């Protein structure tokens, strides 16, 4: 009854109430209490999926002009009302990224909508992001060759599509649950591997935690060594490979932390003398789209390859915190 609607309220208050000021909290459950007026859920449900949707994009400590329109999705296309938006408290800004997200809702044509959407205001790629999201969660019910289709136009367009914004989590965790649904049969062999060879990898990370800090030392550089996760790196390799477990267990991925770009760049060289660089990348000179800067490396030492992400510690804010 309406009884899952106001505790998918609550559970969506409780997300905003630490980092949104009374004021905006109270104009996001007002923009959710219109959604849900106009709607009445004959189709199978829908105002629950929008606030699913608006959940996801609370916790990226999502702006609430961005969370309001998600919570007003197909307000003004498939409910009787039109420029409501703008009319109502919600105002222009809100009724902008809700047509918006709906003008993204032919395959060339499609692309250009995107990118062009990007360029325009990135909150309509962001919501679009978070809703295909919660689809991707949602897919069990449909049929595995369905499921499979839907999968692989999430892994073509709105994996890259996230990470080209910024949202690198949110990246990861999509092209997982793609794996999911293009191949479970290897999604699982693949988490099972991981999982058998877990605690080795972890004490081989400690191992080389320490032999990288040795060649910051020996090479008189000064730095912090953190510990990186690199599930989706292994499991993005091994579901299109032959499983290795030697391989599987010396695999580490690591962010280094220096003071100067002088460093980083000193670093670089002194890990050429003592490793293969098997791939180099330069985002300093050349930053990220949304400007995160850093020198990423991968290298083989016999037997281990590493994944390096070196920065400095300004980078790294204005990378963690904007």
């Amino acid at each position: 009854p309406g009884e899952e609607v106001s505790q998918a309220k609550q559970q969506l208050k409780l997300i905003i109430d630490p980092y949104l000021s009374v004021s905006e909290v109270e104009k996001v459950l007002a923009a959710c209490d219109f959604g849900d007026l106009a709607h009445t859920g004959i189709t199978r449900k829908y105002i629950l999926h929008p606030i699913a949707v608006s959940c996801i994009l609370a916790n990226m400590r999502l702006d609430p002009e961005t969370l309001m329109a998600a919570l007003l999705h197909d307000v003004i296309e498939d409910t009787q009302y039109t420029k409501d938006d703008i009319i109502e408290r919600f105002g222009q800004t809100v009724a902008e990224l809700v047509d918006g997200v709906t003008k993204l809702s032919n395959k060339a044509a499609s692309f250009r909508k995107i990118l062009q959407a990007t360029l325009q205001d990135p909150r309509v790629i962001i919501i679009k992001l978070a809703d295909r999201y919660h689809n991707m969660t949602t897919l069990g019910a449909l049929r595995p060759d369905k499921r499979a289709r839907i999968a692989q136009e999430t892994f073509d367009i709105f994996v890259p599509m996230a990470r080209l914004v910024g949202m690198n989590e949110m990246a990861d965790n999509l092209e997982n649950l793609c794996y999911q649904n293009l191949d479970l049969d290897m999604f699982d062999n693949v988490q099972n591997a991981l999982l058998q060879t877990k605690p080795e990898r972890c004490k081989y990370q400690s191992i080389w935690e320490q032999n990288l800090a040795e060649l910051l030392h020996n090479y008189h550089i000064q730095g912090r060594i953190k510990k990186k996760n690199n599930n989706i790196e292994l499991l993005r390799h091994f579901v299109k490979n032959e499983m290795d477990l030697q391989e599987l267990t010396h695999s580490h991925a690591f962010e280094i932390v220096l003071q100067s770009i002088a460093d980083c760049d000193r670093l670089v060289a002194a890990l050429k003398e003592n490793f293969q660089v098997i791939q180099y990348q330069d985002h300093i000179r050349r930053p990220l789209p949304g400007g995160n800067q850093s020198l990423m490396i991968k290298l083989k030492g016999e037997k281990t390859t590493l994944s390096l992400t070196i920065q400095t510690e300004l980078m790294r804010k204005a990378a963690r915190f904007g």
